[PDB]
């Protein structure tokens, strides 16, 4: 379960930095 | 502590798949 | 492992939560 659970907080993290840029390219900054 | 995570977890993913799509909406495609 | 996890998913959670509102400002609400 633990290593499982590191693939899916890894991806996670991915995701969100990716989801943050492009927001970021609409509103603040 | 593990089940506990499992859930976060969880809950994260269905939000940022939700969060994904919304902003797919406003940019890129 | 798990608390470094532990970590990782709290700091999502509170980066989750603020684009969950920056995105609710440009759309629906």
């Amino acid at each position: 379960e633990v290593e499982a659970l590191e693939k899916k907080v890894a991806a996670l993290e991915s995701k969100v930095q990716a989801l943050e840029k492009k927001v970021e390219a609409l509103e603040h900054g």
